[PDB]
């Protein structure tokens, strides 16, 4: 009846409760198009496949279930946690390639959660809930994956040989899967560490966004979370210092840049607070960044790796930060991107 | 030597240390300047005594060792843990006042991590150091003193009936002690709790600031720290919000303030950060607090006190804000005076 409707989830992995609800998607509209959140991101235990992955795992599990992929699409969407216009947008931008001059559209999201969201956010399209009587737990599913069991119950297929169920029998003989479950172990003993603790913590870091003639100052990890991926130079408030001298202090500490405190004092734009709950895999970790921008420099100041940094290097904007843009820690991508908008540049 | 030595400390209490230190500043300079530091605030276990109170032990003090009183004089600082420059102008203030015929100044100096702030602060004046005898350990002191003790070393006065002595012998009668006892026990057994965890954890807190026909929103605590005192309403951050959700979210379950999420979140203006390492006596918190301004309103919406708030109240700006600033939780009046100052 709809030409198009519009489905979002992260797939983390499919599984049979997603399956369903593309089935009556497509019993009320001709095409569903899907979208899949939080791409570009470099593999956490919360969200281990990259798009293409998620996208041929769908692909290979409507084929078993078996729907007509000529009535799917399959597009990406970014996360954007502080600047939910761009990500509203960027649905509309997904919509808006597939959908034809006075289409009907029709969002097939939530009975429950989220609903309210996408009514207030797209009026211009229609809303069908389809909830949600089957609890197939994402966390749960990953947990057991992590312990080298594939539940079959949530699988598409019953053949290991095929769908989303083929894809994770392969993916458990990779060097990926072994950084995931290093990860994955590092958070439950961290987090065992927390349990009898009067009240779950928030934790407080802090990062120093440095941009030296259009370069960025970047750590690479030694540590979980984000083993080898590349951060901002940052890392725990202690309990003596202020925000603004914690900054400072993390900044020495691993990169030893070759600046003095009133160099930088001078350099400061901001300070930004990032706290979407869910932006670490540790625990609620809230950041307080600084921008610190340097132009027309004499020269790139000297650094070197040091603590919880195995590398450090200068990136210049443009090209070669838009590469590693999916090798980046947490929301490390939104927090560049925001203080170069806001406060920059 | 000098014409003038200047003397900043928090004397709570005044001890035998502090004497000593004046005496080396009486033959190093001629006058003097005592500088009282946290002044203007309500009682709390680190801060129990007053401007007033803390002025008075110490003249009485100083009678009883014998000094002069013509060659000693005291003048009170607020706090201004966000905005360094004002502390600096009234202490600058404070030094003016009694030195403005080009005399000699030196900043005598008996605490060592203040030492480096003041020379870098104030270079128009010199420096004298002094590394004390013993140890004469401030929280020791006040803790002994919760406990029904007071340090008989610490005193300057051997009589009870003179110097601070006197007064604390005294104050132990008073309800402001058994009140400042009171939050000491609840600060000793939260932390109790709180070492049975991995690392010291910061706690993070959110307060709103709400301000309509120039009246401040403000809660009377019914809880410790600060019991009975004026609040922004706030509270702790939970672990499945946003920051700007947790602000709406306390401000509502303390005040039940008659305005809608949507008329609030129209009505914000900014949100800043408080993190000042001892603004609480609990533990380390910072807060984030959210600016709303209403520049009018038909009326005063309706609140009802309810969860850890007492009491509620719209209290006006300028007179009646400015007569409870030293009834007021923590650095409450600071953060009123930069979230107004900037935001604003
Ligand atoms: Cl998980
Ligand atoms: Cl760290
Ligand atoms: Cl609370
Ligand atoms: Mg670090
Ligand atoms: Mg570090
Ligand atoms: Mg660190
Ligand atoms: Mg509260
Ligand atoms: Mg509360
Ligand atoms: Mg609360």
């Amino acid at each position: 009846m709809y030409d198009i409707s519009v489905f979002i989830g992260r797939f983390q992995p499919f599984h049979k409760g997603h399956l369903h609800n593309i089935i009556i998607a497509l019993q009320n509209s001709k095409k569903v198009i899907i979208n899949i959140g939080s791409c570009f991101n470099t593999p956490n235990i919360k969200n281990p496949f990259s798009f293409e992955q998620r996208k041929q795992m769908i692909e290979s599990d409507l084929q078993v279930a078996g729907i007509d992929l000529d009535t799917v699409v399959i597009e990406p969407l970014a996360d954007y946690f502080y600047q939910e216009q761009k990500w509203q947008d960027e649905l509309r931008k997904n919509v808006y390639k597939h959908a034809k001059n006075n289409n009907s559209i029709a969002i097939v999201g939530h009975i429950k959660d989220s609903s309210s969201y996408y009514i207030r956010s797209f009026p211009e399209w229609d809303y069908i809930g389809v909830d949600n009587y089957k609890n197939f737990n994402a966390t749960e599913f990953r947990q057991k994956f992590y312990n080298g069991i594939i539940s079959k119950q949530y699988m598409c297929s019953n053949d290991p040989k095929l769908g989303t169920y083929n894809f994770l029998t392969k993916f458990m003989d990779t060097q990926v899967y072994q950084d995931l479950v290093a990860e994955n172990n590092y958070v439950i003993e961290y987090k065992r560490l927390w349990l009898k603790a009067p009240f779950k913590p928030n934790f407080v870091t802090v990062d120093a966004l440095v941009i030296v003639n259009d370069h960025i100052l970047m750590v690479q990890r030694k540590a979980h979370p984000g083993k080898d991926l590349w951060a901002l130079p940052g890392g725990f408030l202690e309990c003596d210092e202020t925000i603004a001298q914690a900054i400072i202090r993390e900044l020495f500490e691993e990169t030893n840049i070759n600046l003095t405190h009133e160099q930088l004092a001078i350099a400061k734009r901001c300070e930004k607070v990032f706290d979407y709950p869910d932006r670490s895999v540790r625990g609620r970790t809230i950041s307080h960044v600084g921008l610190f921008v340097f132009d027309q420099w004499p020269s790139l100041p000297e650094i070197n790796a040091a603590d919880d940094a195995k590398d450090v290097k200068w990136i210049s904007l443009g090209s070669n930060i838009k590469n590693i843009c999916d090798r980046m820690l947490e929301d490390h991508y939104q927090i560049i991107t925001i203080l170069l908008e806001e406060c920059g540049k």
